[PDB]
């Protein structure tokens, strides 16, 4: 199945800066904001669509990873779509989780992060364990990065 959810988060960060942090600079910001993440490594591709990233983490004890694929990016429209396609952290019932993001202009020179998340389930049911984690999964990454940029604009 494919269960889509939409979420929106306002931010005081200027659209282009928030977008940059979420795209171009995420590899380097993420390790600083989510401690278990040691690094984010490009294992395929040269950065545009199709690129695969191995996010190396050590969830208490041993190193593991999660696989991320860039599905599309359009900086001119401040949009970027990526998916979580493998490794630990990806529920057993999911094929992958796809995110389609767009940063829109908000009032007062701030912005709005519209995140459409799609859970591609192996069955016809979205488990309550996942529908109850569609949160951390929905806006988690976004909030972490936005908070960082918010507190470290000159990063």
């Amino acid at each position: 199945g494919i269960f889509a959810f939409e979420n929106e988060q306002s931010s005081t960060v200027a659209p282009a800066k928030l977008y940059k942090a979420l795209t171009k600079d995420s590899d380097e910001i993420v390790p600083k904001v989510i401690e278990p993440i040691q690094s984010v490594e490009i294992v395929e591709g040269n950065g545009g669509p199709g690129t695969i990233k191995k996010i190396i983490a050590i969830h208490d004890g041993h190193t593991s990873f999660v696989l991320h694929k860039l599905d599309a990016i359009d900086e001119a429209n401040l949009t970027y779509n990526y998916s979580i396609i493998g490794g630990e952290g990806l529920d057993e019932s999911l094929e992958k989780i796809s995110y389609e993001s767009k940063i829109l202009p908000g009032p007062d020179g701030g912005s709005i992060g519209k995140i459409n998340v799609k859970f591609h389930t192996k069955g016809d049911v979205l488990s309550e364990t996942v529908r109850d984690q569609a949160k951390f999964k929905g806006l988690g990454l976004f909030k972490a990065i936005e908070g960082y940029v918010l507190a470290h604009p000159d990063y």
